[PDB]
């Protein structure tokens, strides 16, 4: 490890890259990273760089919109097959089954979701902006996937009708139970519970706060708590612990996701000495997957 970091360094500065890394990534992988934070975060972070090479370290809908986002610079990832199984789960079938059958309904698709399926979407949301972007847009009942559970968050808050696909659409890493909220008020009453909104109803409806993890990590910034019990990925704890020193993060449960899990130290050094495996996306899906993109912007604008 102390090997394989000085290593990475190394090939980093040597061969030209930048690294940005999910929140969602090994402690290991996020203090190596130039940048960490979310999804869209690191998407736009790279549309600012003057560096033509990125290492990304997430799953692959995340480096791809990288890459849409970034069409001239080169995008790798240590392990070609890191993916979204909740993403996987939404198809182009499924897509054009509903907008034939709701042809009003502006389809809405959750950035967590294929880049196939964003060639498709009228919008694409975050969990941060989907109840704001779903209230912008014209129509009083939208099309949205492949979270069931962020879908009837946004219905709850926007008050309207949310036709959500595919059948059961959800992330199992979120899937906490109400109970572990019970648990931790009792243990640590001050604290402050932080819940995202994949997560199902009765554990957003228990917490202190839902909100993506981009505003777990602003939470702090406002609310002057010592503990905060935190209700997502494992990853984010240490994304939080460095960002406060000065309070405690808990999380609600141990919540692994495998496919994050899946980018190491010796896959990531693999990575910088092959300069593999290489992001590449047929300029055709580039083209059509930027539309909902773009609209997305024009509605945050
Ligand atoms: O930031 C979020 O809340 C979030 C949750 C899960 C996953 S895979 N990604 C993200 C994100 O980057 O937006
Ligand atoms: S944490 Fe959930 S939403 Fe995020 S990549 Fe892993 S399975 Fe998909
Ligand atoms: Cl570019």
């Amino acid at each position: 490890h102390h090997h394989m970091v000085d290593e990475i360094l190394k090939l980093k500065k040597e061969k030209g890259y930048i690294i940005l890394a999910h929140n969602f990534q090994i402690p290991e992988l996020q203090d190596i990273a130039d940048f960490v934070g979310d999804s869209l975060q690191l998407a736009r972070k790279a549309m600012e760089l003057s560096e033509k090479k990125i290492l990304f370290l997430g799953v692959d809908f995340m480096a791809e919109l990288v890459k849409i986002l970034n069409p001239d610079k080169k995008v790798i990832v240590p392990d070609r097959s890191a993916t979204c199984p909740m993403a996987n789960r939404l198809t182009p079938e499924i897509i054009r089954e509903y907008r034939e059958k709701f042809p009003d309904a502006p389809v809405v698709l959750y950035v967590n979701s294929t880049s196939e399926c964003k060639t498709l979407a009228d919008v694409i949301c975050t969990s941060a902006n989907a109840v704001e972007v779903v209230k912008k847009l014209d129509s009083s009942v939208v099309i949205f996937g492949p979270d069931r559970n962020l879908g009837e968050y946004v219905a709850e808050k926007t008050g309207k009708k949310v036709i959500t696909i595919p059948e059961n659409g959800h992330c199992p890493v979120h899937q906490f139970n109400a109970e572990s909220i019970d648990a931790v008020r009792k243990k640590y009453p001050d604290a402050k519970v932080i819940v995202h909104p994949e997560c199902p109803k009765p554990v957003r409806d228990k917490a202190d706060y839902v909100g993506s993890t981009g505003q777990m990590e602003k939470i702090p910034e406002r609310d002057p708590s010592r503990i905060f019990v935190i209700g997502t990925e494992i990853g984010m704890i240490h994304k939080l612990k460095k960002k406060f020193p000065d309070r405690e993060f808990v999380p609600l449960e141990m919540a692994v996701c495998v496919n994050m899990k899946k980018n190491t130290l010796e896959n990531t050094l693999h990575a910088l000495q092959t300069e593999s495996f290489e992001v590449i996306l047929p300029k055709e899906v580039i083209e059509k997957a930027k539309k909902p993109i773009l609209r997305m912007f024009e509605l945050m604008g």
